[PDB]
């Protein structure tokens, strides 16, 4: 249903960097998290990346072997990953766990890859080495081997030449986890990444002279790859902040936007909320970010009423318009796969309620299809389907989920949506439908306005619809976080959210479960994944709380 034609590029990630070098004016700047900055040029980094490499290769890590990646400090994890990609050694980043001595989600993530990939060697930081390997001996995991970078970089530099890859092999595995399950290991070529980047940078009119911002996590597609590997790809500028440095203090971001005068940066909707919260103090400080000309919203639904507000605030502080990019993408399509032109705020108005994420890049094909696998009319909602030389080929060891998802050389995102004159409306996600006696509800619309309520710590808040068996009924039910200071001090706001929701939608939820921020299962992203609340709330985790709540009310 869509077009984009794209010239074959046939590079490899080492070509890339070895180009970027020769611009000895641009590299990697890292901020710290006490905001002290550190600059690494692109040919500080290649040679950095060397050294780690050849460390890599002491240790007996060899060609086509994978390593895990579980490094916090950002000035370790990009050069340690350049050196895998040089060395045709494929990193395995993933999401470093809030604690190693607690029950948690990203813990074993670790331990689930850790066994899927045959025990490989962990790259870990100074500061996590420890506590790492601690994990390994009290969990007795046999051959559990982890590694600084830092001990990497000391190994006597006897470096040979390296490697001439195949674009076509891999060159990066990335775990997503799914609905239920084990994780599922998206395999990306040079091919696949270099595609995206091509694409992205052709449609966009990027050149060397861009400057990037990244303040998500490293192990995401979005912060490799659309923040990271396009930059060196342009041989730009390219700058990455830690996210608790800007979650401690959102309007940081627009510090730094102005301070490094950024024209390229990106976060998920809930930033943007982040920012609008900040509303107040906006009016009494300034800042310039005419700078910025490329701002992406992408990562989860992008809410209408957020974007306005967003653009309201803004542009008193000279952010141009059609600055802001809403976009899709995903880990199997490296990261961005459609753009927007641009928000006019003509576009938002009691509006769709869906914001258009744009076109496919050059190179890529986007559809829209029914149960049958045929394509729909325009404007109606369907099962969205990719391909093109950036999206992914397959999953690692996985057939049965590479027959169902892969089928005509398309492959089933999991989205739902439409298209609608050649551009992409994302309206849900598969099997996460809200439908309440056959009228369809929207779980961003329902957080947007629960967040919107004073007392509701924004980008911890979800809603889902199960079925109740008992009364063969469908329920709403609202899970969130307390603004107040602290817990349970949030009861008021219980009652607060039902009344909310129902004078705006006309319908209630049946349950409103406040939750401590830390048990609020969250992408390393931060979007909420829905999927994992679902299940808590069926077990029930939540069932105490529910009833504790239910007699705290009937007084
Ligand atoms: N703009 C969007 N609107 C609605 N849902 C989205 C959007 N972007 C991503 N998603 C959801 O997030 C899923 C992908 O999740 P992950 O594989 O964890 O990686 C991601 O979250 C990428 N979306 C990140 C990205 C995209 C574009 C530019 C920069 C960065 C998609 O299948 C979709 O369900």
């Amino acid at each position: 249903s869509l077009g984009g034609q794209l010239e074959d590029n046939w590079r490899t990630l080492s070509e890339v960097l070895e180009t970027a070098t020769k611009h000895n004016n641009h590299g990697i700047t890292y901020i710290r998290n006490d905001a002290t900055e550190y600059f690494q040029s692109y040919q500080d980094l290649y040679q950095d990346a060397l050294v780690i490499l050849n460390g890599l290769e002491q240790k007996g890590i060899k060609l086509g072997h994978k390593v895990i990646l579980q490094i916090a400090k950002n000035q370790d994890f990009i050069p340690a990953l350049w050196a895998c990609f040089l060395g045709g050694i494929i990193p395995v980043p993933l999401t470093v766990a809030p604690s190693y001595d607690l029950e948690n989600s990203a813990v074993k993530k670790l331990e689930n890859v850790w066994k899927i990939l045959d025990n490989p060697l962990i790259l870990s930081d100074s500061e996590l080495i420890t506590e790492i390997e601690k994990l390994g001996t009290y969990s007795h995991l046999e051959g559990w081997q982890v590694i600084s970078v830092n001990e990497l970089r000391k190994a006597p530099s006897k470096i040979e030449q390296l490697p001439i890859l195949d674009p076509q092999d891999a060159a990066l595995l990335l775990f997503t986890s799914g609905s239920t399950g084990m994780p599922k290991g998206v395999i990306l070529t040079h091919h696949n990444i270099l595609s995206m980047t091509a694409g992205t940078v052709v449609m966009n009119h990027f050149t060397q002279q861009e400057v990037t911002l990244n303040w998500m996590p490293l192990d995401h597609v979005g912060a490799i790859v659309f923040l990271g590997i396009m930059a060196v790809d342009l041989a730009c500028d390219q700058i990455h902040v830690p996210m608790e440095l800007v979650l401690r203090q959102p309007l940081q971001w627009l510090e730094l936007i102005q301070k490094h005068q950024v024209s390229i940066s990106w976060s998920p909707n809930f930033a943007f909320s982040l920012i609008n919260q900040q509303a107040e103090e906006l009016k009494h400080v300034s800042y310039n970010l005419s700078s910025m000309k490329f701002l992406v919203n992408a990562g989860e639904q992008v809410s209408v009423k957020t974007i306005r507000l967003f653009l309201e605030i803004l542009e008193k502080h000279q952010l141009q318009e059609r600055a802001i990019k809403p976009a899709f993408g995903m880990t199997e399509s490296c990261s961005g796969i459609t753009w927007s032109a641009g928000l006019s705020k003509n576009e938002l108005t009691e509006e769709n309620s869906f914001v258009s994420l744009g076109k496919p890049i050059p190179g890529a094909t986007i559809r829209i299809v029914d149960q049958e696998n045929n394509p729909l009319p325009e404007r109606e909602i369907g099962r969205l389907q990719i391909q093109g030389n950036s999206v992914t080929k397959g999953y690692y060891n996985n057939n049965e989920l590479n027959q169902e998802v892969f089928q005509e050389g398309w492959f089933t995102t999991g989205d739902l949506g439409y298209l609608s004159k050649g551009e992409l409306f994302i309206t849900g996600r598969e099997k996460q439908e809200i439908i309440i006696n056959g009228v369809n509800y929207f779980a961003h619309e329902l957080e947007t306005t629960i967040e919107e309520l004073e007392g509701v710590k924004v980008s911890y808040t979800a809603a889902f619809a199960v079925f109740d068996q008992s009364r063969e009924t469908d329920l709403l039910i609202i899970t969130f976080s307390p603004e107040s200071e602290q817990f349970e001090q949030g009861i008021k706001v219980v009652r607060k959210i039902r009344s909310h929701v129902t004078q705006k939608f006309g319908i209630a939820p049946a349950y409103v479960i406040p939750l401590e921020r830390n048990l609020v299962p969250k992408t390393s992203i931060g979007k909420v994944q829905k999927s994992k609340l679902k299940k808590d709330f069926e077990q029930g985790l939540f069932s105490s709380r529910i009833q504790e709540i239910d007699q705290y009310l009937a007084k």
